[PDB]
């Protein structure tokens, strides 16, 4: 079976200096089936991703049963699969100054590429959830060695609370050229009625020149070394009637390179029927950074 | 909600010297919704446009209410939105020698580009219609200055007749490099039963080197100047049973560069069920020009 | 009318030296209609082919009636349209060492390209079938001369047996640069209940440097000459319950260049509901060649 859904948005976005019109529309194909014994299977991708979905680079394919779910393609890594992101600000998703996304080390297109899908396994039973993910270590479908990513995460929900932890790592094919990386995460999520609170703390080490590129800094001409880092953040959103209001703040601190605090604040108003008016403000504390903002409408179909 | 429709065509096309097979198929995604108070919203794009629809370059998104309709993306400019084009000739739409399209100055991909949608506002009440359109003046979603287009048009229907006028303009970011342009249009449309008649007259001024490029002439190495131009045309089509027969003639006259008269004549025969046999002939009076022609079938799905 | 269907696959594939994850998903658009007198028409293409389907390069458009069926776009040539391919091995279709496809000389993207569809005509009456195909001889929709392909084939079914023959040819635009080519085929297909047997023999001549490129050999710097070739193969597959087992062997023998025997063996297990577990092995006898293999699941939607 093949089902269709879609979304679209239109409005004005401020890039720090000028306003521009910003709009888009997308269609999602959701495909599903069930075998004779009740294993469920499916696949999905968006219309603008159709070339990539044909090589494994975009979209996902899955098989699930009593054993849990196996998904291959452009999949999330294990930690992101269980804890997600902080409150999304602005109708265009204003990630220009850092954004709402939590800084996971693996999955979500870190190594996914043409002819190179990644794997995500999930399982839940009651109150508990576990996820595990990995890439295959070879470029495309070739025999050339690639960096290889892997992660494992577990969560437990008790009442209003889910708490969890994840561990992620990237193994370098050549540690003279790129240091191995790893990150450990603790995440907590709480709903107190109309209010959602999400918080995380992450700690680990990154390749030096990969870390410098986060801050848009040229690499140093030396053999690869690792730098220690930490990241933590929080978001709060609450709904009163048709109005949701929310925001987040995150800081990323990489030893010997730099630190940044980035944040955003936005609101939406539900018009019903799949339409909402959405606007927001986002920034970070780096020297140059002017605040980005937007105001428009989002539609679901 | 997401609906599907499509079209396809196949036949033989003569390019002035040789015949070639010419065929295509397309799918249109039409998405729609209604808010709780009855504002209607939607989006559409074709499958071959899906990459562009995701940045605002192709397809359109709209919101309408009692106030009229706001559309953003790859939109028509205000004059084209109210008066359209002359009778379309040939199953492949034989625009090779000039074509049936009326020469509007703005909208319809004049400035629309990646991350750069344009805006069209329309409103009707009874017998009267107004449209207004503009681009935002900045390249992409950047702060780089772009040419900016704008147009306004109004029409009035009285019986068999709609008459209207439009005014369009493009403001140059640097008039040493490209002159400002403007065009005023008068259009009339009349249906006399099975017969449709459409006529327009346009007058204004164009950038010199933009005008020379219409006639495929190299630019002159001097500071930009403006040239005066006029354009006018007429088409007639009539239906008798399953057969429609029609044609058009247009002339474009640009002062100090050149003039051209271009025309076409074609027919279609409806087979019912969404299929028709369509063929046509088109040419212009320039020196080289051999007549283009085609014959094939068009399908709607 | 527009209908949707799709497919997806995921598993592990061995390239001769290493295992890699390999997955994809696709959506097919099938469009159909009927005229008032009952001529049927349609078009189809897959979502990843939507750009190509808009110029004639990918997908097909057709019209059929009592006269047979005319199809234009990315069509099969006449022989492939009647006799098909040998048993397909592996969930990824392991064609890496030669594959299951029968080596037809024309159609199936030999000359199909942007703005350049090819034509396939088919007709059946009772026990007999005929097909005829051709390209138009001009590059794109231009007047530049291209190689031109053509083929004719006929088949007759009597009981469990279909036997047939086809003749295919490519006319070179310049025989100093590329020799003319031709191939004659005899094919037989037999179903003996759960068992399918397909066999063919082909004989003809190929351009020298086109033949050398099959074996990945550099061209010779001389005026084009033709080399004689023969190809023949067989496949057998049988189904017992949910299990199909099958394989094929083909040899290609080009005089003065080289010969190769390539083969594959695979199985599938139907899980019902549109899902199957599929795996296979394939190889050829050339010097370097290590065996390719895969194991995964295929889904239809
Ligand atoms: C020259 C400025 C052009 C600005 C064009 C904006 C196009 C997008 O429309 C959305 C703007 O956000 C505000 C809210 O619109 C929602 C409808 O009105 C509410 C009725 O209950
Ligand atoms: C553990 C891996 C973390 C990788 C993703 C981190 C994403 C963090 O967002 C950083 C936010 O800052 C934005 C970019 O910095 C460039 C700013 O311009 C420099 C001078 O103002
Ligand atoms: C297991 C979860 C533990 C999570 C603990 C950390 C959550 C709090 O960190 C939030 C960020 O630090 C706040 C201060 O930054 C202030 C300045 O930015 C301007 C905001 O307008
Ligand atoms: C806290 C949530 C709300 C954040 C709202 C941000 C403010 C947005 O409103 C201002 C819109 O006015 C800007 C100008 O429009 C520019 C149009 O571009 C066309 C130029 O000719
Ligand atoms: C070697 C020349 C090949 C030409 C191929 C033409 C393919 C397209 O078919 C359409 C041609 O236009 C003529 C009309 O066809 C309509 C069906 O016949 C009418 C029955 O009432
Ligand atoms: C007001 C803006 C008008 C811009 C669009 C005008 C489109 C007009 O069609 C012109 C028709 O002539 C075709 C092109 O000329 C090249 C012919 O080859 C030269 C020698 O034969
Ligand atoms: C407010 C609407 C006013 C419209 C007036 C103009 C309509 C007529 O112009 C049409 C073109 O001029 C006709 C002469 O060209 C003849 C030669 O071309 C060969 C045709 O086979
Ligand atoms: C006034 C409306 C009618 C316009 C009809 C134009 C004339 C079309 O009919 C002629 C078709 O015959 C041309 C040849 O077919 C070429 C096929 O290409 C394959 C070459 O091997
Ligand atoms: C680290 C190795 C990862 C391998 C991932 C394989 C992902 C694809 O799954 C398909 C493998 O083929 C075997 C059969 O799976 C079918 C389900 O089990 C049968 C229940 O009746
Ligand atoms: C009549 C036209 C035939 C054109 C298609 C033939 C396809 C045949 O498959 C050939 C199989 O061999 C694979 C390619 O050879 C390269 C191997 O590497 C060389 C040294 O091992
Ligand atoms: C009109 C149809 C006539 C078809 C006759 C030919 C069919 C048989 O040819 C098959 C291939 O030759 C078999 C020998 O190759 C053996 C070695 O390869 C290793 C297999 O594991
Ligand atoms: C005759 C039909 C059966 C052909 C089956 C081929 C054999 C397939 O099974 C072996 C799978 O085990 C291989 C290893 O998995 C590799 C995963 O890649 C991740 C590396 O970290
Ligand atoms: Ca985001
Ligand atoms: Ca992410
Ligand atoms: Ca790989
Ligand atoms: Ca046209
Ligand atoms: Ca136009
Ligand atoms: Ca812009
Ligand atoms: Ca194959
Ligand atoms: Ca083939
Ligand atoms: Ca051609």
């Amino acid at each position: 079976e093949v089902k269709l859904s879609g979304d679209a948005r239109m409005g004005v976005m401020y890039n720090g200096d000028d306003w521009n019109f910003s709009s888009r529309s997308r269609v999602l194909f959701t495909m599903s089936g069930t075998t004779d014994s009740g294993l469920e299977f499916g696949a999905s991708f968006k219309a603008h991703e159709s070339v990539g979905a044909e090589t494994g680079e975009d979209g996902t394919v899955f098989l699930s049963g009593a054993f849990g779910k196996i998904e291959m393609g452009d999949a999330l890594g294990a930690s992101e699969a269980l804890f997600g992101d902080l409150y999304e600000v602005g109708y265009t998703d204003l990630d220009d100054r850092g954004g709402n996304d939590i800084p996971y080390l693996t999955g979500d297109e870190r190594l996914t590429a043409e002819d190179n899908p990644v794997l995500l396994y999930t399982y839940s039973a009651g109150a508990f959830s576990v996820a595990a993910s990995m890439s295959d270590g070879k470029v495309g479908e070739t025999s050339e060695d690639d960096a290889q990513e892997m992660a494992v995460a577990a969560a437990y929900t008790f009442g209003n609370y889910t708490v969890g932890l994840g561990y992620e790592k990237i193994d370098s094919p050549d540690t003279a050229l790129m240091a191995d990386m790893e990150q450990l995460e603790l995440a907590a999520i709480a709903k107190f009625g109309a209010t959602n609170v999400k918080a995380y703390y992450a700690d680990g080490e990154l390749d030096r020149d990969f870390a410098r590129a986060v801050f848009d800094l040229t690499p140093v001409a030396a053999a690869a070394t690792a730098v220690d880092h930490k990241a933590y953040g929080l978001s709060v959103d609450s709904t009163f009637g048709a109005t949701t209001v929310g925001g987040y703040v995150q800081v990323l601190d990489i030893d010997t390179i730099d630190d940044v605090t980035y944040y955003g604040l936005g609101a939406s108003y539900d018009l019903g029927g799949g339409a909402s008016i959405v606007g927001g403000i986002a920034d970070n504390d780096l020297p140059n950074s002017d605040m980005v903002a937007d105001l428009g409408v989002k539609f679901k179909f």
